[PDB]
């Protein structure tokens, strides 16, 4: 376990060290994306969340292929804005229910130290 709190003032600092590996470790799920929606890292507490096979869906576009029920002024459209505006730090509640039982998540969108990333994360609720 990476001992990193869902929600943390500082995460994408404390993120910025971790490879695949590590991101494995964390207690909740963590996305990558690049500015166009494009899965660049993919982590296991997420999979156990929502059924995904972590290697597979890197490389996928999150909001046309992988996560349609996200494609809504809600979730896609506080990325699409953050993006534009190169900043994002949101909090929100959400129902995964895309070919899957309907999971009801938290979760927070902000973005990355790295410049052209954001970073989704997701616990239960
Ligand atoms: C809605 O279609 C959500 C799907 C989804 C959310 C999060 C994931 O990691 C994978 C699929
Ligand atoms: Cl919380
Ligand atoms: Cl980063
Ligand atoms: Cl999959």
């Amino acid at each position: 376990m990476e001992h990193v709190a869902f929600g943390s003032e500082d995460i994408e600092n404390t993120l910025a060290k971790m490879d695949d590996g590590q991101l494995d470790g964390l207690a909740f799920g963590a996305i990558q994306l690049d500015g166009d929606g494009n899965i660049l890292q993919y982590n296991a507490a997420e999979g156990d969340i929502t059924g995904r096979d972590p290697k597979q869906v890197i490389g996928k576009n999150f909001f046309k292929d992988v996560a349609p029920c996200t494609d809504s002024p809600e979730f896609y459209g506080k990325f699409k804005e953050g993006v534009a505006s190169g900043n994002l730090n949101t909090m929100f509640e959400y129902t995964f229910d895309y070919q899957m039982t309907p999971t009801k998540v938290k979760v927070h969108m902000k973005k990355a130290l790295s410049g052209d990333s954001y970073w989704v994360f997701v616990k239960r609720v």
